[PDB]
């Protein structure tokens, strides 16, 4: 189970959100990383993880911060490796402030941005399992699988006074 | 070889797409644009999607506006990797471009970026970023092309 | 005869949409109500859409959330009259659900009401006002409805007890 | 024969609403255009909807800005469907004209429609897609309408 | 002597028109509170207003939510001054309600106050400045009540 | 009788506030026209509401734009009803000015109208409505200007040419 | 040695305040906290801002909520630098207090920052990072209070607990 | 003497940001002006920010458009204070660069100014504010702007004036 996703948030109270992403990168058979890394309050140790991302053989890198969110923009600043960005909901602002932080990078640098709080977490593991796949069939069947499910589910419950 | 499939809802947004398309040329990198619309083609759009893997497209880029629904349902109908671009819309200045693309519900996820031109080159630089792990000229190009953006930034410091 | 189609792309908006179908069940017009996503079962949207005009359907109120595809996606395939309610989201509070509806381009339209509840009980009474010109049945019930909100109204003017 | 109202707060809406009656032309359904004022013009807005069935008529669209409360008035006094159009209003682009008539309380509905010109047209359609089922050459012309519009994307594939 | 209408769209609204109710009743002021419905009772809101003036109102006081039509319709039937309180919806907290009392066009204005509680309170108190040109009692009373809440704030400065 | 206080932040404001003023002039009110700014003169500020009463003003007039502080200042230093107008601010469209003006916690009201010329247009004609009752002639004028927006809409019934 | 006012509307901004406090207290810098409306306490505001720089403040930190004048008021009356704390409102959250604060037209500023708690304790650091300047137990403190939290951050990388 | 830099992440800002230097030209307040992008020269603004204090610098402002991180990566990586200019972006007017820049969690200040070109003057404004405590002219230059912005109103208090 090789180490490709590096999942990391700017504060321990974004795991709320961001054990969703890790849920479902297990429940896939992905292996990632997970870790507090803060763009405000450790940006030298920021610098360093993206830096050395590709080398230390993470493909994709998902980054979730809440408010004027600029983790993951600075982290795509600093590696070549596809960085998604999960907008977490702000106490005050419901995720607002941390959308348009992440989403409205300018032409350069891209983050690839996902919906605010836990349906972006979870929406950025299987982005980057879409990604993965292609190069690993334990992922693309897992990814697969996990559609075929949520159809299936739908389907057998069609009649919502049930 | 064709490895991006660059769509949009109607010829009104490819004053925006066409600048995922300068960026995908430059970076040496094969694709087609094409006009699919959710709501006027939606045969079509769920052919398009469906036959993306067997053509040989490795990611999607598609642009909307309005209550732009074309990137989350070509999501919905193919295992690829959708990028989502917000077209600025006239009433609302992407708002509504923004919303409809990247709150999408965990399931199906697409890729979201800036609204307008800006988002439009991003998509282009981030499929990219997935299609280099496999091509070495692609890996190249996009490392050439962040080594000038730097330096066109280093080399004119002073903005008067 | 079931006359309306009343869709929801999950079930958790069973507690907004099933208000539509208690305003449709005392107006005594025909419904069915199913689960049908727009994004986790397209193919079933699809076929939903294209033949509910020749299973006899003449209206179909389709709710959605967040990025709310669904009742646009079902006007694309349907010549009847679309009718959309935003299912109040919990990030946005259904500001994503109602753009995502109602800022249809011209060409495909689709009939927007209120945010929520308010909404879900508005398309089933605006499908009231369209059945009503064929059914004499209707027009009374619906007369009823609108006599009797009114005589509630009217019959307790000042709020105060004490 | 006339089927269809459209109605308008002022003048200046007209810009905006004739982008409906042209596609109600263009599908030939007969309708009647007036301005309507909410609130320079209460008592005719009252009189316009209480005989609007008996008129013959079958659909209001109503048009408005800003505080726009055309359409949910006219709604409150016609069983008849009443459609809303959204004008754009040069502060808020409209957003004050959107919130103004899609967010009505249960037991008067308004179809809301996008802002702008969007919208006009598609309350047009959707006027349309009501009066299709009795009668035989608006359901065709509908039909004929959304057939060309699919075969002009389909025509048109390279940007 | 009723000199002040405070209407209701609903008797929902009451939790938060009580508070307006409160302040009139603290100044000395005759009002009555009434539910009318611009759009359940369209008929009784017209007669309202209509009659207001003839039976001695100098200032009406309406509150609403969502669409909230009842202070624009109620001042295009009377010439008196209509002061618009938007009740906090529960979808968008109010906003919708601000909008549709405050961006009235040219020509039948309504005085708007603040979202909610705080709306209808003012709302309450400018009733009074309104009215104390016409009664010295009035008058007294409100500057008293300033005076009052002058006094609160400089005998407590420390929030310790 | 110079009855109402017109007052606004800057100058660049005039282009709004005139229209307040041409309503004024229309219903034969008194009225004063003044720039007095909450952040730039904000002595001068504090004097003009203190006077206000004791000059003879009933009502006062306030627009601003941006950080809307002046409508709201004004009414924590008179005793007389303000009325707030937002000036449509060029980066914001005029929401920060609305929003500054009308969200007045409890205790010290501003009566406030729409966001620009329609809002500047409409605190006139509500200053006319708390004045008339006072002078005939006013009442009259008031009732006047409303048939006349009437008659404009009923006699031009189809908006084509 | 008192260096920093911290003023606020309301009692009912303490429990947002009241963070600003701590973090001066936890950097040895000297403030004073206190009530001052500028709506129902206007002469008061005037007083305290015009005294300011003779009572020997340095910062002056306030907060409010709403339709928030308190800083763009106090700032009109002090050239001392005035920090704006938007406090949390109970209908829309702080965006209110945020634009009424934030969007001062050129001339007059006020130096902004987040909503609720978060612009509280910056504020506080903010008005240490002026005050380090001149104040060498000030800057110590500071650069202390900094490499504690990037620390704090370096020695708990994992967000399991 | 220089004391303040006034940075911009590009060059596309200095009509906003030129608005800023002009205040401080006529405040006769020394400063330098850079182009600095915290996405496309990340190791550049880390080496400004970190050597600003040892160059002789009092103050930073940082203007920035859109997903807008400069100002907030710079505070971050001096002791300085930072001030916040939102550029008014094309797309959403600013709103996005002002709630990427106020909107700082807490530890790592960016005092914000208004969107455009009212905040740039008001940040040369509040650098002086700043810098007035140790430096008598521009306590002196300051005072002389404030009392002649007063004066000016004072002189002109008819609107009608042409
Ligand atoms: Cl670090
Ligand atoms: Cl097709
Ligand atoms: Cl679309
Ligand atoms: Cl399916
Ligand atoms: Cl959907
Ligand atoms: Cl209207
Ligand atoms: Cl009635
Ligand atoms: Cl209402
Ligand atoms: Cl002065
Ligand atoms: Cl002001
Ligand atoms: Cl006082
Ligand atoms: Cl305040
Ligand atoms: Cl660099
Ligand atoms: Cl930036």
């Amino acid at each position: 189970m090789s180490v490709q996703v590096g999942v990391i948030m700017g504060s321990k109270s974004d795991w709320s959100t961001m054990k969703e992403c890790c849920d479902i990168l297990d429940n896939l058979g992905i292996g990632y990383e997970c870790e507090v890394v803060s763009a405000h309050r450790t940006p030298d140790k920021m610098f360093d993880y993206a830096e050395t991302a590709k080398e230390r053989g993470l493909k994709v890198i998902i980054a979730g911060a809440g408010g004027a969110a600029h983790l993951p923009g600075m982290v795509a600043a600093k590696t070549t490796l596809p960085v998604l960005g999960v907008p977490v909901k702000s106490s005050t602002l419901n995720g607002q402030d941390s959308l348009l932080s992440i989403v409205q990078m300018p032409a350069g640098i891209p983050v690839a941005t996902f919906a605010i709080g836990m349906a972006g977490a979870k929406n950025a593991a299987l982005f980057a399992a879409s990604i993965l796949q292609h190069t690993d069939i334990n992922i693309a069947k897992a990814l697969a699988e996990f559609r075929a499910e949520q159809t299936r589910f739908v389907l057998e419950n069609p009649d919502p006074r049930e």
